[PDB]
């Protein structure tokens, strides 16, 4: 229709803006943030960050992120909720699974993973009312028979409601092409689906045939390059020896090859992290000054000045996010 | 000290009266009971079973359980706190790491561990106030080395704090042999350890050696059973096909080898649970319908026609675990 939910409730298309489609305000674990908040130093300390950062982002042009952290993300919505009012930026909430599910998760069947799903969807997050708007799953390389499971699921709740699915994905590895496939033998539609982290590939022969069977292509690792960190056994796993201009330009390519309107750029960053090792956050933000800031300040410019028109750029980061988030069945 | 943190406050040793050691009121996941409470019917649904199950218990002599249910179980102690109050059972609430523990715990250092259990023993639980009384652990035979962290912080933190740390065990492989050498090189006391699930086995070389050392043992899989129901893969691989009172027999048994100082009995029961195949709940209850109320309307009574007198008992299910949870220091 015309109408996107958000944490503060539903709002028109033409509201959403200059939209972030793959990033995250804290990535933990289920119930990790309530039971153990000074591992952030305070909730309160992390929500202030939060705050600061997202008007640093809206001071770029930014007027909404999609937060596609999932339950076992350790997602807290009402966390979300708080600090999209204090920073006036929208931001869509996540259902899905990602690469850490719980047993009580791990056990269940699609259908009742579906279920999950759809009432997250359908009914609210939590006991909070908050609506995720978007289904956010992750795949590692060969897709596992639980993750087959999650992405059928996605499909399924996705295809009731309309609601776009979004993906992690190894694009060293071409995840992209088993998830597609799963994908389609469940009758989705290619257009309700981003491919995620595949700016982490040269292969643009992978990405373009992706394109090409109507997928969005998610470049959202951007500022995930990490230079010099060949010796850090935590900074050369996560992230590796590819420039941020390297990855850029695949954004330059995809467009160039007619595929501006299946491209979406994002950061993928976060204000707090507990699922990695202890102060990591310090390691990305040293790395990252910019923050979610990345792809406004640098991103845009740099295409700007590789002769990329304004018209482009707006319809890559306004247009695209816009008819992606939308709830459509085509 | 002879007080005991409880979800309704400290109580008195004095309190605690009949105490169920090892239970659950719910086996789940961290989340999960808020993400997806219609998994259980509803919240509601389940906290009204809840309170059902515990004053049929509560009628049957029960005074206290022990819900030893960690963070990675799912444990959600405002609902503990609920139903304590509303069934006036005592409900002492656990810290510890159980088998499923996320990313966000599985990366942390023994230091960081320690901290966490320390937390939730000395500040609270998540922002309730309510503070544990004990520190439950997990091992899968042979102890991994994420496993051994938290251990090593489960011993920390009860020299730190006085509570008492609890095991889980699978007895088929022996695995408290190992949790002691870990817990004795941190200097921990065995008076201070209950190693459980110790009625899965019938080697009673491996319990008395352990109890001789002073360590606590925990039967407390007694109504465990899937007798019946061979047919069904689910029921026999989590209850196994052993009769209850070839389970009770080993109370007996470590009583005449003069060991009744060290027996801690339960049900290991709850009320829902999520963290195994749906409708799991049905084949528990369907196995024993008397719920946590087994072990002083079944196993109390079939101990004493066996012949064991009256203070021996009253010592195992009121003695021992008043002994074990006092913090002691
Ligand atoms: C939260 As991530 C680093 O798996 O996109
Ligand atoms: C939570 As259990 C059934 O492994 O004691
Ligand atoms: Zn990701
Ligand atoms: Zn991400
Ligand atoms: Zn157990
Ligand atoms: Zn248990």
């Amino acid at each position: 229709g015309d109408r996107i939910n958000t944490v503060r409730g539903p709002i028109t298309i033409s509201e959403a803006g200059f939209t972030l489609t793959h990033e995250h305000i804290c990535g933990s674990s289920a119930g990790f943030l309530r039971a153990w908040p000074e591992f952030f130093g305070s909730r309160k300390a992390l929500a202030e960050k939060a705050v600061r950062g997202l008007r640093r982002a809206r001071a770029a042009g930014v007027r909404t992120i999609v937060d596609v952290s999932t339950f076992d993300l350790g997602r807290d919505v009402s966390l979300l909720a708080e600090v999209s009012r204090a920073a006036d930026v929208h931001i869509v909430a996540a259902t899905g699974l990602w690469l850490d599910p719980p047993l009580s998760m791990r056990l269940r069947s699609v259908e009742e993973l579906t279920q999950f799903f759809l009432r997250e969807i359908q009914y609210g997050i939590e006991d909070t009312g908050i609506r995720a708007g978007i289904i956010k799953v992750a795949t590692t390389g060969k897709v596992t028979p639980f993750q087959e499971l999650v992405l059928r699921a996605a499909a399924r709740a996705s295809l009731a409601t309309g609601v776009p699915v979004t993906t992690h994905t190894a694009a060293s590895q071409r995840g992209g092409e088993q998830q597609a496939a799963i994908f389609e033998s469940e009758g989705l539609s290619p257009s309700r689906v981003c491919i995620g982290h595949s700016d982490e590939t040269d292969d643009l022969s992978y990405l373009t045939a992706l394109a090409a069977r109507g997928y969005l292509i998610g470049l959202d690792h951007i500022p995930h390059s990490a230079i010099g960190l060949e010796d850090n056994a935590s900074a050369s796993a996560f992230m590796g020896i590819r420039s941020w201009q390297t990855r850029a330009l695949l954004i330059k390519a995809l467009i160039d090859q007619g595929y501006m309107k299946q491209i979406l750029v994002s950061n993928d960053w976060l204000f707090g992290i507990s699922s990695y090792v202890t102060n990591f956050m310090d390691v990305m933000d040293s790395v990252n000054p910019d923050g979610m800031a990345f792809i406004p300040l640098r991103v845009i410019p740099f295409l700007r000045e590789k002769g990329i028109p304004q018209e482009t750029l707006a319809g890559i980061t306004v247009t695209n996010p816009a008819r992606f988030l939308s709830p459509t069945l085509r």
